[PDB]
């Protein structure tokens, strides 16, 4: 599923993002463009580390999810990434929050660079959130 970008928002709001652990929706929204494009079935495999990165917030293998195929993985979101492809966002969501749980959304890379220090206002506008 590629979600439009308002009723990305509208979900992201009503599943308890908005200033979840001071992140505001906007910068949760500037983070899952970015990473997918909005999109729910987006994968990436890092040949280097042999993880792979799964969904719309392209939570990595390694760390946050079991797909059985990462060397001395765990699984912090105690979930099957496959959980993370598929079109409701929930559990996406909820291991997303536990991701930043640490801390904050700095975690991802993409983030710091093209959402850090930004005008990240335009990716709620308009949205009603
Ligand atoms: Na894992």
């Amino acid at each position: 599923k590629v979600f439009e970008r308002c009723e990305l928002a509208r979900t992201l709001k009503r599943l308890g993002m908005d200033g979840y652990r001071g992140i505001s929706l906007a910068n949760w929204m500037c983070l899952a463009k970015w990473e997918s494009g909005y999109n729910t079935r987006a994968t990436n495999y890092n040949a280097g580390d042999r993880s792979t990165d799964y969904g719309i917030f392209q939570i990595n293998s390694r760390y946050w999810c079991n797909d059985g195929k990462t060397p001395g993985a765990v699984n912090a979101c105690h979930l099957s990434c496959s959980a993370l492809l598929q079109d409701n966002i929930a559990d996406a969501v909820a291991c997303a929050k536990r991701v930043v749980d640490p801390q904050g959304i700095r975690a991802w890379v993409a983030w710091r660079n093209r959402c850090q220090n930004r005008d990240v206002r335009q990716y709620v506008q308009g949205c009603g959130v």
